[PDB]
């Protein structure tokens, strides 16, 4: 079996053979398509082991010695501890190649041309809160690298029986808290209200104020979580000016340099790892349209209008779509004058294409997720968007849990 | 699966879907593979090839009559049960059967609901139908679109309909109408090697040359009609100028938007698609309703195989154009956009901004989740070409399944048409 992929813009066709190598489901069946399902959907010793041979046997692949005398020896090794201590441990060259995977088969991310360059922090000798904390800092410091952003992740021990989870609290390493007033309405992010209160009642302080790093929320070896303050030198931040309208730089907008998603778990060879932190940069579409104009965020919109003295009176005068542009050139020109690394949607979906191209040519296809590869702004006028793309599940791969606190059993009396 | 949820993450509404239950054919997806953003991901079609035989029609004949009877509170009833004699009568003689006048109602106003990739589904019921099945010739199909062209542009208060010919018999025996729409522009191929007017058209607009058309070779020369009936050769009809409605284009701050010598028809109406119905197949349905503005200001005059009008818009309007990060292209995009919808209103022409049309099917979503138990959508379909996540159906799951009646692509008819 192939399948073909057709771009309608340039009429390129692609042929994926890759997708035979699936194997967990998508969420669609053969009569409905839940391709815009934002989140649809321990093991055993029995389960494990076909998924540990089969992550063993494409890493031997991969580096050209499948059925070799070491490719033998490792599985029957692997197989021994799944024997013995009902799981086993990855080699450092396996988990530095399953965490490239996870990244290279995350079908919604648009950043994968810099899959292979990704630096891969090995935790897994982790034991405490204070412990990650440290791990983190060192990440944050690493990967923020004066703006000059580098892509890594930090992995932290797998998951033994459910009850030892290292987990960050955070959703990512760096975020504003969110505060509700009594009348109702929102200081700082409100995405983040339910963790700024979880964060409060930890015994967090918090200044109040709009744009208050939150505390990191680190939990290991299944314990309750701890409280640690990012030191400030390590969370470096760009003021947002308009490189035209001097009164945009009123509006007192900035936004940290760093994306690292915290709350994600990483899947390699049936090894949960639930603690896993990685960080990119920074498409400019994620802050200026997303986290600054989405209703239930920071949502400035009306304020970025009036102070254009745009006509709010009906939706057709397109005084959103105006005020949306504007507040996304200044996020660009903000982190380029602070030479802070940052993609526009352009240059990252014209990557994204040569990057899906070339994993057709060399791998035999790139699952792709449509509805989160095309921005949020702009859509037909980028390359993605008259691009067709295969979407399905390969693992290694990032995927979604619980958030932790409706899950953990609290210790402390 | 047994009943399935889609949330609203801006709202957090959640809606309970059964109606998919009755989905009839395969999206294409598996449990393993989404085909979600593929033009045309499946061939899975109800009938096969030409003249089915008696078990293969009547099955399909048999749901539609059933279910166009559920529909109006019947099911077993007299006229019920004797339709359903006399279609399989009628299959029995002539290997078809037809529709009743209000079966073809129904039938075009639910493929138009089922239409998963239709934003503007909540006027579906408020469809007019012309039933066109006694036509002959492609002088008879000039007369009737005509006729629905005048009608449904009334006079820029822009009216939904939808005008049916006779259906598939044979399969050699087809009315097409071979423009992908009623209204469309030419376009030509340049001796240096560049496209003047719409490159969409130039395969069809070489088609009517060689049929004999002169291209007055212009930038917005409207394409003739090319109508095909009962299977003979197509012939070329000009319509009336006076019936194409169209709007200069101009921006309501930019007084040197008019100079760009923009203009486009009024008149959205597909000429080019298949209506199923009980197993019938319309092959010449066109239909036609109003423009969202993005339509026109996103896709036909900025994609870069369309008018590709960008950058020279972003010239005029003295943008930094050197790098992608100056978002020149996105700001000249709102500036079109504004001066379509702007140019639109104020000649009294029915269009919607993608604004108040993405609400507008939310507000039906939630219609068809009380009344119908689902609705189908197509979230790649349905988010509009620009400023996506500020328009609410960003925002908002949909499940996407394949309901009949329906409306079909079909293979562009030169592809398929032994010439005479
Ligand atoms: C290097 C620069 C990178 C860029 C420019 C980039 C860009 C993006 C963007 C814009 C999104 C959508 C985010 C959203 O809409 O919320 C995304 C999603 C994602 N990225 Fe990347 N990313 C980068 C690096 C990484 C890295 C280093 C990893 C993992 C090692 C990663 C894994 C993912 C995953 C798993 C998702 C989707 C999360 C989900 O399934 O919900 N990305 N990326
Ligand atoms: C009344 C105003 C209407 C509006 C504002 C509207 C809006 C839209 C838009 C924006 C699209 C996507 C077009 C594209 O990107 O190419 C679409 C697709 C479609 N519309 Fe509607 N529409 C309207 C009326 C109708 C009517 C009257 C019918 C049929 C009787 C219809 C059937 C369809 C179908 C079948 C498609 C998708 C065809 C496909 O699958 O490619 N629409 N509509
Ligand atoms: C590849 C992709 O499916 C294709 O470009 C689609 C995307 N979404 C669309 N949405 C609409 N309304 N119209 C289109 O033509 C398309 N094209
Ligand atoms: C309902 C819909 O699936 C949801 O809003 C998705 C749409 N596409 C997205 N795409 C990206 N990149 N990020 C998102 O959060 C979303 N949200
Ligand atoms: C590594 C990375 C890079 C980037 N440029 N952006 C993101 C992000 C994000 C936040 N959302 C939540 C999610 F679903 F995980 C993605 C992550
Ligand atoms: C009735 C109608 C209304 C509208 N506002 N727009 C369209 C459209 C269109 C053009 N494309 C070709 C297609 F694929 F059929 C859709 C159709
Ligand atoms: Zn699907």
């Amino acid at each position: 079996r192939f399948l073909k992929v057709k771009n309608w813009e340039t009429e390129v066709v692609l042929t994926d053979t890759l997708h035979l190598k699936s194997t967990l489901e998508t969420g669609c069946t053969e009569y409905i398509c839940m391709g815009s399902i934002m989140h649809p959907s321990v093991a055993t010793k029995d389960q494990l082991f076909p998924l540990a041979k089969e992550f063993i046997d494409q890493y031997y692949s991969s580096i050209k010695r499948f059925g070799s005398k070491a490719h033998m020896e490792r599985l029957e090794e692997v197989n021994k501890e799944i024997d013995t201590t009902s799981t086993y441990q990855l080699k450092d060259t396996e988990l530095i190649y399953g965490a490239k995977h996870a990244w290279r088969n995350a079908s919604r991310c648009v950043g994968r041309i810099q899959w292979s360059k990704l630096q891969v922090f090995d935790a897994r000798d982790c034991t405490t809160a204070h412990g990650m904390f440290n791990y983190i800092c060192n990440h944050v410091k690493y990967a923020t690298n004066k703006g000059n952003l580098r892509s890594a992740i930090t992995i932290f021990p797998q998951r033994t029986d459910g009850k030892h989870d290292f987990r960050v609290w955070n959703s990512q390493l760096i975020r504003y808290a969110g505060y509700k007033q009594p009348d109702g309405s929102t200081l700082g992010d409100p995405a983040n209200v339910q963790f700024t209160e979880i964060c409060i009642q930890q015994g967090w302080k918090p200044p109040r104020g709009r744009f208050d790093v939150l505390p990191l929320l680190l939990q290991a070896n299944g314990n309750d979580p701890e409280l640690f303050q990012i030191p400030p030198e390590l969370v470096l931040e760009v003021p947002i000016r308009h490189p035209k309208f001097e009164w945009f730089k009123d509006l007192g907008l900035k936004w940290y340099g760093l994306p690292a998603v915290s709350n994600m778990l990483l899947e390699i060879g049936g090894l949960e790892f639930s603690a896993c932190p990685f960080s990119g940069w920074y498409m400019g579409t994620e802050i200026g349209v997303r986290d600054y104009c989405d209703n239930s965020r920071y949502n400035i919109l009306e304020e970025v209008a009036k102070k254009m003295n745009l006509d709010m009176r009906k939706t057709s005068s397109l005084w959103k779509d105006q005020a949306l542009v504007e507040i996304n050139i200044a996020v660009l020109y903000s982190f380029q004058s602070d030479k802070v690394t940052i993609v526009d949607h352009h240059s990252a979906t014209e990557s994204f294409i040569k990057h899906m191209e070339n994993e057709y040519r060399c791998r035999g296809g790139c699952p792709a997720d449509w509805v989160w590869i095309v921005p949020p702004m702009s859509g037909s006028i980028t390359p993605v968007f008259h691009q067709e793309m295969l979407n399905y599940r390969l693992t290694p791969s990032f995927e979604y849990q619980p958030d932790p606190w409706n899950t953990h059993v609290w210790k402390l009396v």
